[PDB]
């Protein structure tokens, strides 16, 4: 098997040609492709673009809510000079469960709808000719998958998704497909962790190939060669490094090669930013120097396109987190497109990596009979996340859950085994963490002995005692704190949620709820609270900007906690912040 | 600005709008009005449903231990009501209360007096009625035999299977009608309250709750379901204009259920209202 | 070598995308040339292609920037593409576009809405990667398209002074494409359509850089309907299914140059076969007449500026078809091809429009810069449509939009522009122009070379608005018994009329601005198109909200949208809808 989850390069032995635009699009609701023979061709079908969900361009209910099987369908053309190379299609992702065909032949299978695969077809394709790529996809949720829910049955007999999770549940094709050639030959994966010494930093490395010829590792600054090694393990020597930092991001070229003699059996190349990252005494500290966390919540998530990538949108982002003076943000509730990670890699972001492990909440979660399924899918995604994302300077966490039932028997084993896989499948062995729903408290909460350093998703002020009850929300707020102060035991801790709905055009003086001016009053409070605590070393703001959710009596279009509006423009709030972060030193508190 | 300050500009307002709209009646929610917009109707021809501020009714309601006294604050409120109202051409019925309990035990008891009382009080006899919430159910309802028409707080498609859901709500508002033609005992029904909360900023395709598309489509699916039923004979809806609560994550400022804005502008809804409510008789289903 | 052929690959082409995150940087002392900055830029920063670089700064100066910028990227040339001829297609550059290849100047564009190819063949370097730059500037001038100024403020930063009504958005907007193609190729190809007793027969000619022979073959499918020999010939289609309204067909065109048993190139594209023609005053497609119906629009989306994103094409065909609209107008400048490839597919007819847009103010055509503007015009009809002829939706040519066409010269500047685009346009389309308020029936030196007359009018909106509406439909009604006497049985449609409404604003009674004023607004002026029979189309100003230059008549840009520019429904839009979809598609065709 040769299984590879790196970034598709164009190199000297790899091609690479997207797939991307206008597809073939039709729903299934009766399940009767496959015997129907719609891999050979969809008998009745609309345009679809590629990469977007398919939700949002329909102008009807049913078909923006349609649950059930679907079906994605283009031509591709394979180069006769391809002729002595594995052919493959690599899938960004797609959501939620996928099938693979290619000229009407079953070639891949994938489960879980936020992480990349590929479809090896060197052996089924026709040469200088076009061939017929059909994706059978379904969106349905069950109660062992990430992300966790139910499906439901209208009246009507129509399914509909029932999260447990809130957000909507879009899915189709969100990222680029991309067709490779690669030398049979080739490298699968490789490593890198980093050491700063006296002279410099040093990094060690492993590289991972599908055979036995040699293997040469270079590392460039720029265009100049600052070392190199062979062989499949080893260290790179970097004299004088320049440390990858926040926001003054430093990237090397990293050149990997198999040689046969004088010929290069495959190259691959990708960007490495040098850097340590390690809790000590209660710090986060980064190139050996503490930094206070500060950023966001964000999804994927933009008006018309749902979940599809779109580097417009990405680039806009990046300016705001930027403007605003953020550091860090986690990839809330599911694994990024890679190039969201690749754009923090440039910029000098922290990034917080977590799995689609949300929705395990209501015989307690971790009781349930489907509980073992559910750990491998867990597990699956996890090691995938990990093998994908190891070599980012910008990851420094990793985390397993949002909000699962922690207080449920069952927990400990559950999560044992997952934090100890991320232990195991991490070169660089960074911090491990999950987000605390607001029903576990130190006191009851059977999972939090496992993090690194706790996050906690906290509405203090919103959820409960809003409004007139603040003042009972900050003193609510500060006895779970003390409570937690019992049990940290030296760990960090930090916020991965607070917020507070705010509509961009609502006004009003006095405040009310989800008017602007009482997102600030939320936010100040919240902040005095941190402010407080030693033990707090970070801050994410839940959201970034204004999400879509399932319809319900509690979202007004969706959820609107951001601080930008989903059109990316500020609200009252982003100011507030702008003011704040901007004016904390990078090692805020880092001497508590 | 002025909160329940009487403002005769404003009442001004509201009467050419529900003129413009087609409307001929209102009920006086939650409390009894100022004098001043009982004249208005009486001058301008609307039928109003008086109410007292018998609200909030939520060991059941009607077996508190302050039941007695509650009591007696309810007999005063409804006498000076009646009292104060009677020879309005305008005031055409009593509501007694809005959503109590009246699944609880105790309720007989409590709603017997009342609903004597507003008997005796009124020379002219006019119906008597009371707004029944969605926890009261044709089955397990103690308090409907009391009222001589009944009034039905409903909000299916909003508080009940809104959204994707609204087929559904469709199907469980039919059964539940269902099962009052079983105890209405010849009675009319009246919908008191039925409605969808609205920014009147908010544009959708498809909708989503909290959309104007989304209040059009539930105010569709609603009267589907009334101009079904024989027995209705009377279509209020929640609210005609946004007003103020108390903070909340379901309120954002306020109550938006209103057709018209705080402002008294109209949202998409009205126009909806005024083409269905300027189509229908004066007499309409007064024959089924 | 020049060809507008859209990038296909087949068995002797090849095409990859270089769209992604480039390297970016201003140039605000115009230094970058005599720097090298075309070997790579001294400080950059990324920006993603295809988009304008405007709307992702968080600083006025960077959004409003005026001068030369860079783009920089590198790309591989594989080894196995030797001996073939290698291109790097724009789709466009806005405005004005110098590209360099490892380091070497190796084309020039004007033109900021129309494709162009730079030829690399032997500059790169194979089985490598070669330094794409690209210097670009969005400087606006008077004899150009489209047309404007460039002020210099106080403290002498640029900034663009456009004669137009929307933002003067730059950058490179849509794909770049990478291509191998073969030394003799094929450059060009035309159809032209009949329909016959047996079914319909397409006249073609096709353009190569060689004498080797050619064939054209037709594909229902897979399955070969239709096949001829020769750089012009005819196809018979036997019982062909036509292109229609809301009903596209599209055949499979392959076209293939050969050398003994070898196909030395070969080229392929959809084609939709159909008739558009004027006749008795109605515009008739495949013989039967249509009553247009739809919109003005734009490139214009949040974020992107005027960037290719098939995501919002989608969401804008799907709400057109919703409301019922069959019909748009490029609004002020070609559209990316992708666009027009959609229109193809759903059945839409499309007015082509060339960015002949400000030319108004002695009179704008007697200007020192005319001949200047005249040369820059021909070219862009030109490319407009040597790219666009044989797309089944594009059924009409828009030469300007709201020129001074009562100004001395008006009379030789139009002549030269409607003759040359009988020269381009095998298919003989109608052709437009966009008239502006003040031209009228009486004064108009323009109106005589329309086949048929295109009004912009804002009769409610910019003319006896508000408790005036009742004077601007007499004055509309007058000018209409105006424009009777000098149509000489010629179809007029509108291609604008409109009013600015927030999606947020209701009020009883209405006023200006508020959703209710903007169906009253659109009820007036339909009442008066529906009492002129020789009134054959409506398109209503704007499709959606988009951006325009800063100022105090626009609250955020231009908000004539009957949609919002996050594309959902203002009140109108379903006025609109009601309206479309009852009027019958051939619609006042009998008189
Ligand atoms: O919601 C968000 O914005 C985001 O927050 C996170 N999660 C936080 C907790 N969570 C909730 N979501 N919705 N409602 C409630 C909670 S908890 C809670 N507790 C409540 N009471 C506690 C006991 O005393 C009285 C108050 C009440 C409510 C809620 C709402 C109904 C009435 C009272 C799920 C989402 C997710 O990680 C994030 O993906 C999501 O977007
Ligand atoms: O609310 C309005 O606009 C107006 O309506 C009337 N009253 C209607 C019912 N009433 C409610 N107020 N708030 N929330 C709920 C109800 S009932 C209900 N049922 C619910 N579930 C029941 C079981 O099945 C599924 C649905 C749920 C909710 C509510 C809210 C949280 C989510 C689930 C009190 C106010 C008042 O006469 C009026 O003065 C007031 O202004
Ligand atoms: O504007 C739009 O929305 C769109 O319309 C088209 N164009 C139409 C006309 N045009 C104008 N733009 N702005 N203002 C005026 C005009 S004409 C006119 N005439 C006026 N008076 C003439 C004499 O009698 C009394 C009325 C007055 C005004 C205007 C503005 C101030 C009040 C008096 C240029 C743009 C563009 O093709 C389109 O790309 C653009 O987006």
């Amino acid at each position: 098997n040769n299984k590879s989850l790196l970034y598709p390069v164009v190199s000297t032995s790899r091609r690479v040609v997207s797939l991307d635009g206008m597809w073939r699009f039709s729903f299934d609701a009766k399940s009767e492709g496959v015997e129907a023979n719609w891999a050979n061709g969809l008998p009745e079908s609309i345009s679809m673009p590629v990469p977007a969900s398919f939700c949002d361009f329909f102008t009807d209910k049913e078909s923006r809510e349609y649950c059930g099987d679907f079906w994605y369908e283009t031509d591709f053309f394979v180069p006769g000079e391809w002729s002595g190379k594995d052919i493959a299609i690599r899938f960004g992702s797609a959501t939620h469960h996928a099938r693979i065909f290619v000229n009407g032949v079953e070639v891949a299978q994938h489960e879980g709808g936020f992480l990349p695969f590929d479809a090896v077809v060197t052996d089924i394709v026709r040469y200088n000719q076009f061939n017929k790529l059909s994706v059978l996809l379904n969106n349905e949720l069950n109660e062992h998958m990430l992300p966790a829910g139910n499906t439901a049955v209208l009246s009507n007999g129509k399914k509909v998704a029932a999260p447990y999770f809130d957000f909507y549940n879009y899915a189709g094709i969100h990222r680029p497909v991309k067709l490779m050639a690669l030398p049979t030959e080739r490298i699968l994966d490789y490593s890198v962790k980093h050491r700063l010494t006296a002279e410099g930093a040093e990094v060690d490395y492993t590289v991972t190939t599908n055979g036995d010829h040699e293997v040469t590792v270079e590392l460039y600054d720029g265009t100049t060669k600052v070392a190199e090694a062979t062989g499949k393990e080893g260290t790179l020597v970097v004299k004088d490094a320049k440390l990858w930092n926040v926001h003054a991001a430093y990237l090397y070229n990293i050149v990997i090669r198999i040689h046969d003699g004088s010929a290069v059996v495959d190259e691959y190349t990708e960007k490495v930013g040098i850097r340590t990252f390690e809790i000590k005494d209660g710090h986060f500290l980064l190139n050996g120097k503490p930094v206070y966390l500060r950023g966001f919540g964000k999804h994927e998530d933009a008006d018309i396109r749902g979940r599809g990538l779109d580097l417009a949108t990405v680039k806009r982002d990046y300016e705001l987190m930027k403007w605003i003076g953020a550091n860090c943000f986690r990839t809330s509730h599911y694994p990024y497109a890679e190039e969201l990670y690749q754009m923090a890699d440039e910029e000098g972001f922290l990034i917080i990596d977590e799995v689609p492990a949300v929705g395990f909440m209501e015989v307690g979660w971790f009781e349930k009979e489907t509980t073992p399924q559910l750990l491998a899918n867990h597990k699956d995604a996890l090691t995938d996340m990990i093998g994908r994302d190891k070599n980012h300077a910008s990851v420094i966490a990793w985390s397993i859950l949002n909000e699962p039932q922690c207080t449920s028997e069952g927990t400990e084993a559950y999560f044992k085994t997952l934090f100890d896989l991320a232990h195991e499948l991490d070169p660089q062995k960074r911090p491990r963490t999950y987000a605390v729903v607001m029903m576990s408290l130190p006191n009851n909460s059977k999972g939090q002995q496992f993090a690194d350093f706790i996050s906690l998703n906290r509405y203090y002020g919103w959820y409960v005692m809003g409004g007139m009850g603040i003042v009972d929300a900050e003193a609510a707020f500060r006895k779970e704190m003390n409570g937690w102060a019992q049990v940290l035991n030296g760990r960090p801790m930090i916020f991965t949620e607070y917020g507070a709905d705010t509509m961009p055009t609502e006004h009003k003086l006095p405040s009310v709820m989800w008017s602007q001016e009482y997102q600030n009053e939320y936010l100040d409070m919240n902040h005095n609270v941190f402010d407080s605590y030693n033990f707090v070393q970070g801050e994410l703001v839940w959201n970034f900007a204004d999400f879509q959710t399932t319809e319900g009596i509690l979202r007004v279009n969706g959820n609107k906690k951001g601080i930008f509006t989903r059109q990316r423009q500020p609200k009252d709030a982003a100011f507030l912040f702008r003011a704040r972060w901007t004016s904390l030193p990078l090692d805020y508190k880092g001497n508590q």
